């Protein structure tokens, strides 16, 4: 009964029970140890930011404990906690931009083997649209070293706005202007954050999450932006394709590589690796049909956009993928790996491999990857993979279940193309009301709530009531399992949103693919504003993390939030200790930018709101329901 | 009261607690007692919070249960992430100031900051020279400053190999950085890495956090803080022995007090001269007082000292103090180490608190927001408020403590070096021939947990007793002049060595060097003396002392002090004794790969046999005497 409460999947279920009768400690039981958590920490109102401190803001009888020892209230503290939370998570999305602005570079100077410009024509586009001199006609690697040049300035210290916020409509540009929002510099609006939240620094809980909209919003036009934009450059655009998900996609009678993390420079290299023809010799001669490459969290979201590799699970699906005893090995780069993974791939024949020097974990087996050495390292990494199988115990092996049918490849250029080349038939399909709104649904999982159950539910409610559901990150795994990511699942939708899907021949929940790719949500909205002249706070979309937990998913709400996005989270931040903060999340931020957060822990409820805010938008521009 | 001589040995302190106490003010003690105990997982840093799954707890239980945090992270993680951002916000102090002295030169190079200037010209074609600008001796001083701004700005940018600034630091300091992957690439990048490092599932290697935290920390030291000197020195002067002086007694009783606090010099710089003017000095006439009186407090308080020779008011557990006199008619504030509670208590009486940076919002104060180019007319209109203040003031509550103290400031390498004769050589033979056995920068502020400025002052006279010169900067400036240590005269105070070559340059024992950021003076002046001895720093018989320290910041500078080469002492430790590996690593570890370590001692007089005992061990393997 434990193990039913924890997951609402089968395959989840048959490793939790090989778990427990192995004596595995998994993330739902070390969850259990740390139940119940501090109420200060869940709050809020601890601050540790010196060594006056720590201190402890507390709702006392006798009236002690208000304020810090430096005089800070509530508000400051609170604020000044979820500053940091939300600089750390748009700190992941940028290294994660300026490894791939290093990774183009390296291909413009030649200094990288096996790397090269897979989309030319949208490097031409990209590199146009921010100002490259005759980016339509000369040399491939001149332009790439241009576009370079733009992205590492904001990097810098020396502009007045991100390159990508001209995407954004002019109405929404004049807005961020006039609250001081416009994000300057991506890991400027990072450094100043870490200042302001310094004792004495910045004490007003509204400066604090105003510079907290910027910081995020530094994410999403400019870290997560670079990272989707030359990704596709680098790698492909994605476009419409099949695959499959689930622990299923892993097989007995081959090699099983397991790519995790959030870098496609590396894994988009392990894949080229493993079918290299004396490589796949290699696996045939340790006993091997073949290898077989499957995807865990983003890098495996970008796999799958790319070039169609096979999910194997989300979040908390890791640490079962390893007790399926099939994992022969996982090439980890970096974020949201959880450093168990170590421990249990221990309790195995497997290897558990960290490629970059930001992704450091102690007892892993450490083959570092540039994209100067990346061909010669990732094939040494799949060499590893392979012996690692020769000593797979075979009565460990339990692979639970069939994998399930997943369309993928949903870029902007995707959805364009489907539509014909304009955003033309899907204005239409809104304006009829066939298509009554969009949500992006893009959180994870979290312990605290049944895997799944609320990311399937609100998609089921949501395409139920003719809104187009956009699936990204840990999302990707849940809609997929659930036979939602293919075109027949328009059956389980309205009747408008049904007859425009199988108009188009695809699903009614569309993966557009990792949490960097919520950018392209973000170019979707602007370009959709943008065209009917119109803020994107005006547009029927809404964004809902049902079950997130990390840094990085809070920055991707509050960029949303300030973008005009209503953005709903299954989980309150670390904010209710301070009912200004909270109500500045929930309420006063509406006033300034058009949207807000919400909490919700029931996906229908959250349905209802999402809807509601959707109908909303559509009066005022004056449509109907 | 038992309790009030407890908190401070000063008597302006006492007397202002005393008054607190009898007005029914509570002060920054008051509140530390009642966070006493504080949670012992914050104390010992393994408590993490950086993600929904927790937050996390590790425990040492006889079921064995709360050892790993719901990711799987280990005390060890959890410590070294807790400890690398607490780096990281100190970084992002100095960081900050430093990105703003580069645009208040770039506002002057483009002639559209009225009211400044490049006050050291000389300076500012030194600078130029050293760090590349071609021509920067013959060409226009304007088109010199926009070449060097572009150079520091690069600096706060993604594509540099190592920070401009590195090139000071001895080619055997720079190669061990290089090897062990500390070389600073960036001032922003470097806490932007930490902060994706300390995110979940990325970094979990308590090694690898700590040298990227060293790499944060020399980002600062060889970055945004000497960028922050450095142009500091050529917007508003190298700093020059000068005397002025110290405590309650500067603000006076006929004048309007006008008492500058936080880091920024831009700010403060102007107010000063905003005083001058005819105009506003009539309306402070008019008002009825015999003229404007501005004096410092804190960092900004150092900066207007060491180059105007503005006499400074306290130091950080003074702060609140001030106000209590009833005489403080406005408080100008910028950013950093500004207790909030100092609005509370202006409240209390006729004092305006203003703000003036955009950084730097206090719910309930007045903003007067300050940028280059509306300075000049901002701040006047700053100093209109502080004499419209001094009218409402209730002279019933007046209480001015002390009568000042008399202090020696202006101590830069420029200053130092121009009373050596040009050359470092004076300075080399006396601690060659063992009359400067050694130097010890005293840097740090108070902490409520350590009775007001005890360590700071017998340490400093432990060291300068011992022959050790001392090198102040921060709130010790504060405590050293109040005991009268930062005069030629207090050469009586330092043994015979010391004392000779004091008084053979007319120096005191304890040289003032200015504020935090300052520090990167004394990393120049170690990375001076490394070269041309052929040494690393981690050779010199120097070292590092935070006494009564208490934020981010001062962290920071520790660790760009270790990761250098320096020993640094610590009063109290950071909230790191949750992990005996972390622990292990910054008392021991840090020894073996960067030349020093960090030393947790609350007995001041411990402090200095720890710091000499690394300063002697260091002549003798130059091959000197002890
Ligand atoms: S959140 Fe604060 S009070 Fe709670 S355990 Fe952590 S440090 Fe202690
Ligand atoms: S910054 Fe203020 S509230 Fe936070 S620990 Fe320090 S004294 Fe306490
Ligand atoms: S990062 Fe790990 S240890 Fe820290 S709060 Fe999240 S789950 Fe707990």
């Amino acid at each position: 009964k434990t193990i039913r409460s924890r997951s609402i999947w089968d395959d989840a279920h048959a490793m939790l029970e090989k778990a427990k009768a192995e004596g595995i400690s998994t993330v739902w039981d070390r969850a259990a140890e740390q139940t119940p958590a501090c109420k200060f920490g869940e709050l809020g109102t601890c601050c540790r930011n010196c060594i006056m401190g720590p201190c402890r803001i507390a709702n006392r009888k006798d009236g002690k404990m208000r304020l810090g020892v430096c005089g800070a209230d509530a508000d400051v503290i609170v604020a000044r906690n979820f500053g940091r939370f939300i600089a750390g998570g748009a700190a992941g999305h940028s290294d994660h931009g300026r490894d791939l602005i290093e990774t183009l570079e390296a291909v413009a100077e030649g200094k990288a083997p096996g790397y090269t410009i897979r989309d030319v024509a949208k490097l031409r586009r990209i590199a146009a649209e921010l100002g490259v001199a005759d980016a339509a006609t000369r040399p491939a690697h001149d332009v790439a070293a241009d576009l370079v040049t733009i992205c590492y300035n904001d990097f810098g210290s020396r502009r007045n706005a991100l390159a990508f916020l001209a995407r954004a409509p002019q109405v929404r540009r004049d807005l961020w202007q006039r609250l001081g929002m416009t994000p300057r510099g991506v890991d400027r609006e990072i450094a100043e954050m870490m200042h302001r939240t310094h004792m004495g620094c910045d004490n007003d809980h509204t400066s604090l999450l105003v510079h907290a909209a910027r910081t995020a919003l530094a994410d999403g036009w400019g870290g997560s932006m670079i990272g989707t934009e030359l990704s596709d450059i680098l790698f492909g655009t994605p476009r419409p394709r099949q695959s499959t998900v689930n622990l299923g996609v892993l097989r007995k009678d081959a090699v099983n590589i397991l790519v995790h993390g959030h870098n496609p420079v590396v894994s988009e290299m392990i894949l080229a690796a493993t079918r290299e023809p004396a490589v796949r010799q290699a696996a045939q001669d340790a006993g091997a049909a073949d290898i077989n490459v499957a995807g865990l969290c983003c890098t495996g979201n970008e796999l799958l956009m790319r070039q169609g590799i096979p999910m194997a699970g989300n979040h908390l699906m890791t640490e079962l993928a390893i007790v399926t005893g099939a994992a022969d090995a996982i090439v980890a780069d970096y974020q949201c790996i959880m450093p168990s993974l170590v421990q249990i791939a221990a309790c195995y024949h497997t290897r558990f491999v960290t490629t970059s020097p930001k992704g450091r974990f102690t007892g892993a087996t450490h083959v570092e990857v540039h994209p100067h050495n990346a061909q010669e390292r990732c094939r040494e990494i799949v060499m590893l993979a392979i012996d690692a199988y020769t000593r797979r115990d075979p009565a460990r092996v339990d692979i639970p279940s069939q994998p399930v049918s997943i369309m993928s490849g949903f870029s902007n250029e995707a959805i364009l193309e489907a539509l014909g080349g304009t955003p033309k038939p899907l204005i239409d399909a809104v304006v009829a009301g066939q298509i009554r709104g969009f949500v992006g649904i893009v959180g994870c999982n979290n312990p605290k709530i049944r895997q799944d159950s609320a990311n399937v539910t609100l998609t089921r409610e949501l395409i139920r009531r003719d809104i187009m559901v956009l699936a990204t990150g840990c999302v990707t795994t849940a809609a997929g399992k659930a036979g939602l990511l293919v075109p027949e699942a328009a059956s389980k939708a309205g009747e408008g949103l049904a007859a425009v899907c199988r108009s188009l021949g695809v699903p009614p929940v569309l993966h557009m693919g990792s949490c960097v790719d919520n950018s392209r949500i973000l170019q979707l909205c602007a370009l959709l504003a943008t065209t009917l002249g119109v803020d994107i706070s005006d547009l029927p979309v809404g964004a809902s993390s049902p079950e997130w937990y990390s840094e990085k998913a809070a920055a991707i709400a509050m960029y949303a939030v300030a973008s005009g996005i209503p953005t709903h989270l299954g989980l309150p931040p670390n904010i209710l200790g301070s009912e200004n903060v909270t109500a500045m999340a929930l309420h006063g931020l509406q006033d300034v930018v058009g949207a807000a957060f919400m909490v919700e822990p029931d996906p229908v409820k959250a349905a209802d709101m999402l809807e509601a805010h959707i109908v909303a938008r559509r009066a005022r521009l004056g449509l109907t329901s």
